């Protein structure tokens, strides 16, 4: 007999121990240690009772990479990117990713080492673009003898929350252009009506999270050129291309949205969305070195490479740089094109099957990013006992997360549902989702009384 | 450009391929092959959208073993148990497991190699016990000149479905003794009312699936001894101990339920329930060689071990034998006792926490197996808008399976919910479950209208 | 110095401990636990001193799958198939496998979800087929006013033992048709002579274990059609296709043996033999819903799939279902055909090389399954000092298991040896086997006195 | 027989008998076409060989070792995006529990069970959140007072880590720097108070100054600040940059009053990936109470009954580091952290003592409070030596070490120093290897007949 079996010795079974009769620590660090197997289970087991990543259809962020990328990134788990003197090959590799992304967006910059920065996501990449737009505007207004204490920026009401963070954390006024059924993306005319001498940039979005659509950057650029010629305000574009920045170059090469446009001075993207890398990657590029203020930035030479030093974070994992560069080499342009082709084709397939179901109507007939939204047919909704929130709950019973929500300004009465198709979500998985949607519809149509969310609508 | 990238060559990305734009085969084998990576994802990805095993609280069957048992079993995946001449060490190992189980049940058999058999689960083990009881009875009645064409057996209405399978597949009449609030387990007096000259055995259950309770085997044995003495019918007991066979020896050693009893001639158990082995293990033991008919069985000597050859299956995985022997050596009696103690303590803990909640009342104050059932307070239920089926659905939205069902005959008006606590379900996971139950109750109590199942009860 | 080193603490070396100076438990569970490393070695080390599976040439059961199938099945070790409500995707996958198998056997059933059942092997699949035949016959005779208490079935003496198990466990009389050199497979005329008003089915075998041959199912169907027309007895066929069920559709598609035949009402197969899945898989299909008695079976709808619930086992591993579906997708029809082609070609190669050896003659000139048997030339055997049993022992000295045995009734004086070629047994391994056979012959021919088995024959 | 496409990348291709491995890696543009996974794996992996191995990187404060279970747990969460809190609410709650544990390690008096704090990628984001909150609290006060709020400043030692310069640049807030001297080797409160005025949003003492390894005296700053605020009414607060010391002081110096026990310490930040013992990607910031986190910055959402404050500069990010932190808290507990930090500090103290015995070297401080320290050349030795600490850095790099040499901040900029950081996973045995290499390097450099470039640059 083993005296200390329950206390945690070499013979203890994890689930025959005193520790696994005790709660996990909520407030205070435990006084003493446990065995690695026990602590492993205590943390691991708490992650079971939630959505499985591959069935999270709310997220845009990568939930699958192949086994070689995964092994490569796991092996770099202890590499701190910012130690560039210690890890100069990764610093160079980061710069090469920046070059490749800038050239994917048709940068006219002549320098071999393109002007850009690594980010943890589009959040940091967006904030860097906006701070740069803010600093360029401050300098221009100062040289003109004009005030520079009340900056603002203009964006669709379909903005993603990081722009609200930017507005709050830097105390910059956000001006929002509302969505309507007639103007389902940012209308250039209405955005310009909200511009003045204090506007630091307009932010069109490629891959609006609420709708899956693309603001027309080319139409914005054309309108802005006329407006800037008339006012002299010299207002630029920063493209929030979080999703579309890794869709448009491969599937829509002739759509002019990027550094080909006169007024697009910076672009940001989520490398961990359709850049196909696990969580923790974003990129921001500037059209040239003259658009990244010296106040924000400096550059260091590593093994002949000019790597710009700009960022909100400092120490950070380096694994995502290896993952991105691996994808660029493993897939190339052709491979990126076929993977995004698959994701868009599957999104289009689900869109078409949803349109055939009696309760549903799609927000758009045009699927340009691998995601889309739909709502209840207005005539169907009036007499239905259920809402899209009830459908979300039914789908959750089978492990899916398919989110229902209200649309932004002036469409807020529309409850919609969104499906995002990422690499690793196949046609076969689409059929499973659609089968569960049909069954969920059949069960909810048997209801004799309205649900809580249905009553709230009336 | 790689011409065959989409068709499946060395450069193909699984989710940039034509195969992952196609549905999985429903009716016919595909005409041609795919890459192993593609096929692996196609099969694997279908298993995502269902209950995760460690959150499956309906099942009694093991969903966790430690890393060494798991590795041992994985390494034996290609070992066919039934090739005993080729794998005689595993045949002997099977015999040693049988000895250990039979002695765990206090067999008085003097032979070193105890009379018992390997099974895939309690289904086969129960059927073998029942077939043996049927053949012993047939032989007795024929020798007595009595008819033997209408056998029956007696069991609680809380029987598990394999006994209905046995009745159907062998055409033996099942006689069911009803459950009542007054007699919540098999009452011996009522069981004897259903015994006659054609009864081949009575089947008390240790670990009734519907209720979590134990039939009183000792009381049945006493009643049966008096009955057999007056009638000469010689009716035996077969104990269905699917769960309790690996609980009672460790936590209730002095409960006289096994071969210590005169009329207990066979006992069956699920090695994959509380025997702590992954799916695919059951055991059946007989009290002595004389209770296993020669018509059913023979034995072969492997390396000096006498291994009885009886079974419904033939070729089968051998991994579960290695797993069982590992558990016996790894844990021993003390280790089994500590693991089952934990599971029972967590079940009692949840049992006590459930009783404190306003909507609930427990079916029993006595928790003798690591599971229990509760129902709605009758006064609460009459005015509640929801039923336990609604609570089951709410819990499923967080990944749990906690089943609601109506109890067997004469308690069929009771809708109950059951929680089973297995090795690998910790106190921390119990708190997560109870927190989700509390949140679910709060949500259901906001309903203004009754649910479909609530209306169905009126 | 570490006081508890020998007792099993964190510093203990497995083979410097007291436990590894002690024998493994034969009769009783050890009182206390050990470390997982110690227990892992104690169980693992016992499996060393026996036949290695890839050198087991006696077994028909899969001993190799590729790395992806193996990982997929290992990852499902804790999934209990029978929890279909909890794991409905695996329940649907099971049904898809059944559809594919039935269509491989040319089922005319129009229902999308074909009538069949999952099994642990051909044992359960055969018994389910046999019980269904018994129940259909019982119902017919009852409707006719005829007795139904003495059923029989007809089979070759080349039956595999599960049919004797079936006869014993259900008390159904087995009538055996003898083998002769003139009639080396089931002779239909002799089979029909054993049919009467009490015959529930005739069982032809595809892949007779003793001989490697195929009973002629079509010839049986023809004779049975005329017999049923003249008697009205309506006697069916159940095909035991344990091996051939996954050989004939790919290599002999035009051989009429399956549901193309009028009287073939059910077929069984071992998915773990030439279905190419590790141990634990069988399938049985019925020609239509009307041939599966309602007394035996019911069906449940899972996500729109009609899954029949019939079986002898209940809880069981689900891994083998994933493995079967993986093989269907990974290989397709072409892939199955190429693997079985390789296995048959290697068997034919070994067959041709055996025929060139002076002591040996093949039982059949035609190799139709990836296995065959041979015996000693009668003139050579008479003056030889050794038998095939001695050759089996010599081969065992190099790790092979190549079994020698006497053939069934009327051929019982023929001692034969069998080789089975499974996936993972290459031409290179065949050359190693043949080299060991030649060397073994050379050694045995040096004997000056006869061996015990040679003396036993005289 | 021959395989026609062997060099082009087919099923038989050997990575290093292929055309692709005769070609350079892409510098400018994405390749037109794909390669096999093995080829791409080697092309990226092989570029990482020719640089410092993490466990020999003695410049970094950031974790380079966790045990196998923490590593496995974090690897298994590589595809979990923390910010999807509705989808992953158990990790959201787990994040909140980590924040609670950290806040209580720092003796927070907050009575709410769900402490006011935020997850970060490192001390950079946590420090900026602390500063933005200080900036916003100061703005709100001056606004209510009718006073101007358009020229904020903050006060910090010249030993600041670069993220505070980023904060100054990216938010256009004036950084006021207090110089270091041999007489005042850490932040002196009196000199700091001379740089405070009505526009100062906070003072930032540092626990674990990167340049020196020392701790600013927060308690002495708190006392001086209390007197100043009582006189002026400016209400200037403390934010402690405790990137390293935040996970040393509670375990090894529990009685040092540096945290929320102090009146004016309203927020504290730390790097979980330094001495919190988690791989790269973790920082934490806590506030002394909910009232010190402006609602303008923040909101909170209830997940499974837990109140999780939503504040941050990042959005989507790996969740693995949260599981790693919670694993370490449970696996080690208070005792386990104390023993690991004890080991790291003891080995730093050991190297410190052995460095002192060597003829060329003198230590900057006799007191080692964090598992790191700096030394420089003895002044009399330096004048006649032909080499500098940069030469010793280069020599050690030849054996794979990174041991950094650099000039100290303002008023000590003439001091070339070298720093050694001891992290979990750097043992006594490895310290013996480093010291043996240091001795051998000294012997070789003393053989020089002429000065090196960096020695001449000093003249
Ligand atoms: C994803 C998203 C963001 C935020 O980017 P993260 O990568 O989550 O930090 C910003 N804008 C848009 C349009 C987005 O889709
Ligand atoms: C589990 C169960 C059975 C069926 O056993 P399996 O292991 O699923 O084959 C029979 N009886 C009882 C009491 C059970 O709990
Ligand atoms: C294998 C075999 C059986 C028994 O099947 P298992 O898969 O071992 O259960 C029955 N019939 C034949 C012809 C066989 O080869
Ligand atoms: C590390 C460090 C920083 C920067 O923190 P990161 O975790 O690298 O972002 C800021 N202040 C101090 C004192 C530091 O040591």
């Amino acid at each position: 007999e083993d005296l200390n079996f329950r206390k945690g010795d070499a013979k203890t079974d994890v689930f025959g121990s005193d520790r696994m009769l005790q709660p996990s620590p909520v407030e205070r660090i435990p006084d003493g240690p446990t065995t690695p197997e026990v602590a492993y289970q205590m943390v691991k087991d708490e992650t079971f009772a939630q959505t499985q990543p591959r069935l999270n259809l709310a997220t845009f962020v990568t939930t699958y990479m192949d086994d070689y990328a995964t092994k490569l990134m796991n092996e770099a788990i202890n590499i701190n990117y910012i130690d560039e003197t210690e890890y100069p090959r990764i610093a160079v590799m980061n710069g090469k990713c920046i070059n490749i992304v800038a050239n994917l967006w048709n940068s006219p910059e002549k320098d071999t080492w393109k002007t850009g920065a690594l980010a943890i996501g589009s959040s940091e990449a967006c904030m860097l673009g906006g701070v740069a737009a803010w600093l360029r505007w401050r300098k221009k207004r100062q040289a003109q003898g004009k005030p520079f204490d009340k900056p603002n920026f203009v964006i669709s009401t379909g903005f993603q929350v990081v722009w609200e963070k930017f507005a709050q954390l830097w105390q910059i006024e956000m001006r929002e252009v509302p969505l309507t059924l007639e103007k389902t993306t940012l209308d250039p005319e209405e955005a310009l009506k909200m511009c003045d001498e204090n506007t630091i940039c307009v932010v069109p979005i490629q891959g609006v999270t609420w709708t899956g659509l693309n603001d027309d950057v080319e139409a914005l650029d054309k309108a802005l050129d006329a407006y800037n010629a008339k006012t002299g305000y010299d207002i630029p574009i920063h493209v929030d291309a979080a999703s579309g920045g890794f869709i448009l170059p491969f599937l829509y090469p002739d759509t002019k949205w990027d550094f080909r446009l006169k007024w697009v001075l910076s672009i940001s993207v989520s490398g961990h969305k359709f850049g196909l890398v696990y969580p923790g990657l974003g990129w921001v590029c500037w059209k040239g070195k003259e658009y990244l203020p010296e106040e924000m930035s400096f550059s260091v030479n590593y093994l002949g490479a000019n790597i710009t030093q700009v960022g909100l974070n400092f120490s950070r994992p380096a694994a995502q740089i290896l993952g991105q560069y691996y994808q660029f080499i493993r897939l190339g342009f052709q491979g990126y094109k076929e993977v995004q082709y698959n994701s868009l084709q599957i999104a289009k397939y689900i869109h078409g099957e949803i349109a055939k179901m009696a309760p549903f109507v799609n927000y758009s007939e045009n699927v340009v990013n691998p995601l889309f939204i739909w709502y209840l047919k207005p005539e169907y909704a009036k007499s239905a006992k259920w809402t899209l929130y009830d459908l979300q709950d039914k789908l959750s019973q089978h492990g899916w997360m398919v989110p229902a929500y209200t649309l932004p300004s002036k469409l807020e009465d529309y409850v919609v549902m969104r499906v995002v198709v990422r690499q690793g979500f196949s046609r076969d998985m689409a059929d499973m989702l659609l089968g569960d949607i049909k069954n969920a519809i059949a069960e909810l149509e048997k209801l004799d009384f309205p649900t809580p969310t249905r009553m709230a609508q009336e």
